[PDB]
DNA sequence: CAGGCCAAA
DNA sequence: TCGAA
DNA sequence: CAGGCCAAA
DNA sequence: TCGAA
DNA sequence: CAGGCCAAA
DNA sequence: CAGGCCAAA
DNA sequence: CAGGCCAAA
């Protein structure tokens, strides 16, 4: 029999975008050295070994779209991040045919120049590390003599005013051309730094272990015979990304009176989780489900995640187990891989009197092109006839939050916790 | 131009020609997220052929 | 179809200015559209002043 | 030689959509007959001849 | 530069015409990308930043 | 990938 | 077709 | 040799 | 399977 | 070898 | 085109 | 046999 009707369901449009940059990025040789970081309320005194392995910060938004895209962005309900790329290419680097010493005739022609990788560092369980911002010291620039006191969040915005520049209105305007417009190479800041304890204080039982091979987790390669060749290729997809908060679903409190009824979950967790672990070992680890959440749409919702940008620069794209759908989900913990990339510090050519490393070193220079995909996908769901879009209810979804009205949101900066990137409130920029 | 007869005109322009060599960062380290802010002297070298009939 | 340009790396979507569009009117300010609801004249559909609703 | 920069031109994205209905409509089957409309304005004065094709 | 003084010139030393040297020329006109100065405009501000010329 | 626009061909 | 195919 | 541990696969 | 095989 | 120019096609 | 969501498969 | 005329194509 002819059909008049068939179940064509609703009408839903969905919409995929692409953001492409190419940067290029110098770093400094940095020496490994230790310096020493006094104790300062929970954080215990600690010996900290510098590198020159500089942080791609890969994980944010503002590294593959600039502030025009972005703005436009937030039009489109129910953005999700999907996947992002990066490709890293080296260029010739740089060293210094003499040092500023005038005593020592230093100057040689013959180089050995090392190029370092490191992929993944972040997550090394046993391996305690954050990126920082050194001071310098004047008679060696190689040689780090102390910390930056620039946060993560001002290292990563100076990072974008160097990409995308200031308003036309600025009276700073003319101080940063934008990369984006002129490709100009962008210097680097934030380098792989590994941390261990500092017993000289301790009291009672020292744990005196030094410090992990860290080596044993990198790629060193000849830097002479990687110009002009790939050394990183990496793509993630990433687990649950909202971007723009889906579009809110015509409340059913409005037509129901069992609005707020229940049902079986049976043996299945429908309610996400927190983990809290202890590595001093007072406590032990526990899992609370039903955490304090909101809703990042609809009547009652708290958009101050969105509402303040935190995803453009603050915090990282990839936010799998801090959101919640009201349908039977499954979700798990998420963290992208990190990456670093530097030139390995380079001797001067001098004697010393001791079996040491190093203690001056030649100006050195990595040059690294990097370019970045990310794509996205959003929706445009009509589940009824009038006044705009609608989505079904079970596309409703849920933040964590902190008592104080602070959203949770994952976080890179920290050294990880049992091989874990830790859930923090954020701070109103 | 114009000239008497049936004539067909369209608007013209000869496309733009910009070549040279991008600006080479001095060897040196700066404290900041920016551009470089001091450079090398550095030349480009070009050897143009040029014909025109009429 | 609909199309997001962006010229310019801040502030948003713009297009070349090739792409700007204008519209007859007429001499009181309202806008002048076909209507198919009169007969045709000479085979045409006439243009005129649209209405305010 | 090696291009680290390439002319991709401006990021420019395109959307299309699609709208579908289904309708169902009722049509009387009028008479054809002659009605008299008389002049207003610029309007003369006509015959019109009715139809049933809405 | 290229062609030259009248041999009558009292300048005639200063350019050895490169149509007959051969020698190298300098050039000084580069290309350069404008954008509006928002700092003392009034009203609406076109924020828009530079073009992507690379 | 240039010549009267490019997101058209 | 006052490029020119 | 990267993504919720690696000494598991 | 909120990577994804 | 002519018809909106011929030295254009 | 139905059974714990569909815009997921 | 419809879309800037049809008795033109």
């Amino acid at each position: 029999a002819t059909a008049i009707l068939r179940p064509i369901g609703l009408h839903v449009e969905k919409f995929q975008q692409t953001y492409r940059k190419k940067w290029r990025f110098l770093t400094s040789a940095n020496a490994n050295v230790i310096l020493a970081e006094a104790a300062s309320g929970e954080r215990p005194a600690r010996w900290a070994l510098t590198t020159g392995m500089a942080s791609i910060p890969w994980e944010y938004l503002f590294f593959y779209m600039s502030p025009a895209e972005y703005n436009r962005m937030k039009n489109y309900p129910g953005t999700f991040a999907k996947s992002a790329s990066v490709r890293i290419r080296t260029w010739n680097t740089r060293v210094a045919f003499q040092t500023g010493d005038t005593q020592t005739a230093n100057a040689t022609l013959n180089q050995n120049k090392f190029l370092q990788v490191a992929k993944g560092i972040r997550s090394i369980p046993f391996i305690c590390s954050t990126n920082r911002k050194y001071t310098y010291s004047d008679t060696e620039p190689m040689q780090p003599t102390g910390f930056a006191t620039l946060t993560s969040y001002e290292y990563r915005d100076g990072l974008k005013i160097a990409m995308y520049g200031y308003d036309n209105d600025s009276a700073d305007f003319a101080k940063k051309p934008p990369a984006d417009a002129t490709g100009a190479e962008i210097y680097l800041q934030d380098y792989l730094t590994i941390y261990t304890n500092d017993a000289r204080a301790t009291t009672g039982t020292k744990i005196l272990a030094g410090f992990p091979p860290y080596k044993n987790f990198i790629e060193e390669f000849d830097a002479s015979a990687c110009i002009n060749t790939d050394v990183v290729a990496m793509d993630y997809d990433f687990s649950y990304a909202p971007l723009v908060p889906q579009f809110a679903p015509v409340p059913n409190n409005l037509i129901t009176q069992n609005y707020n009824a229940s049902y079986p979950a049976g043996t299945k967790n429908e309610v996400t989780a927190v983990k809290t672990t202890d590595s001093s070992q007072a406590t032990p680890p526990t899992q609370v489900r039903n955490a304090p959440r909101k809703y990042i749409q609809g009547p009652n919702a708290d958009t101050t995640f969105f509402d303040e940008e935190q995803n453009y620069l603050r915090v990282p794209i990839e936010q799998g187990g801090i959101f919640e759908e009201v349908n039977v989900e499954t979700v798990h913990d998420t963290q992208m891989p990190s990456i670093n990339v530097g030139i390995r510090a380079v001797p001067k050519l001098t004697t010393i009197d001791e079996t040491t490393q190093a203690n001056s070193w030649l100006d050195a220079q990595g040059y690294f092109e990097v370019d970045c995909v990310l794509t996205t996908e959003s929706v445009d769901p009509y589940t009824y006839i009038k006044g705009g879009c609608y989505s079904a209810n079970t596309k409703s979804q849920l933040q964590y939050f902190a008592s104080d009205g602070r959203p949770i949101a994952k976080v890179y900066d920290n050294p990880n916790v049992y091989g874990r990137m830790q859930m923090i409130k954020t701070v109103k920029p």
